[PDB]
């Protein structure tokens, strides 16, 4: 089960993951959380990889090809694999399908959860994190049970630094100009599918689970 989980900023793609991974227990490959966990450890990757997050610009190609590539080498992924808003790019695209293909291998589904500009928007507006888990609330359209806690391990919710409006703009506005094209490497190669992402987080989870069996 070696899927891609595509989408742009906002798009569920963390929220959906949490679905597909509880239920095909394939490990959860996301570029955004490993950025964050180096961050965390404050390696120099890290620091040079969150100058162009705070901004909401992409982390050059090369630094994030790399730690894709020891990432998905791992015995954990032999199996398959959810990778979670990798590739962006088409020399991401390709060196995943070179990566891979050195495997013996090659991705099979790329699920495209569409959702327009506007509602993308108001979702990075109201989102919260645990400061546990890493998973994702908001405020108005998908709160946790109880305020401020998270609902799977009683972890605190914060606001992620660049869920502001300027860099939110900034950030799909970026990812957008990645996007076409990248869909059109991935929809000549028939494995793409879209996704009405734009309606209840149960219903785009039929969609996509529809797809993946
Ligand atoms: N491959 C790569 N190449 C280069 N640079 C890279 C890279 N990967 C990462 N980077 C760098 O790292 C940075 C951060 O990356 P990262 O943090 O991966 O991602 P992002 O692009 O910032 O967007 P997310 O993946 O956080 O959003 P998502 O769709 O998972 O949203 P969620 O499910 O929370 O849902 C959003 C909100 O909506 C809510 N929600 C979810 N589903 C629904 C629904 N159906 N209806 C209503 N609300 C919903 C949730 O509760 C939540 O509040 C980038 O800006 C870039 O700098
Ligand atoms: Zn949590």
């Amino acid at each position: 089960m070696n899927i891609v989980l595509m989408g742009l900023p906002g798009a569920g793609k963390g929220t959906q993951a949490d679905r597909i991974v509880e239920k095909y227990g394939i490990p959860h490959i996301s570029t955004g959380d490993m950025f964050r966990a180096a961050i965390q450890e404050g390696t120099e990757l890290g620091v040079k990889a969150k100058s162009f997050m705070d901004q909401g610009a992409l982390v050059p190609d090369e630094v994030t090809i790399g730690i894709v590539r020891e990432r998905l080498s791992k015995s954990d992924c032999d199996n398959g694999f959810l990778l979670d808003g990798f590739p962006r790019t088409v020399p991401q695209a390709e060196a995943l399908d070179q990566l891979l293909a050195d495997m013996g291998r090659k991705i099979e589904h790329v699920l495209n959860i569409q959702v327009e500009k506007e509602e993308l928007i108001a979702r990075l507006t109201g989102r919260r994190i645990c400061k546990v888990c890493g998973t994702s609330y908001h405020l108005l359209f998908n709160p946790p049970q109880v305020e401020g806690k998270c609902d799977k391990d009683g972890g605190e919710l914060y606001q992620r630094a660049d869920d502001n409006p300027d860099t939110v703009t900034n950030r799909l506005e970026v990812n957008m100009n990645q996007t076409a094209p990248l869909l059109a490497f991935y929809d000549s190669k028939e494995v793409l599918v879209n996704i009405n992402g734009q309606k209840d987080i149960k219903d785009v989870f039929k969609d996509l689970d529809v797809i993946l069996q």
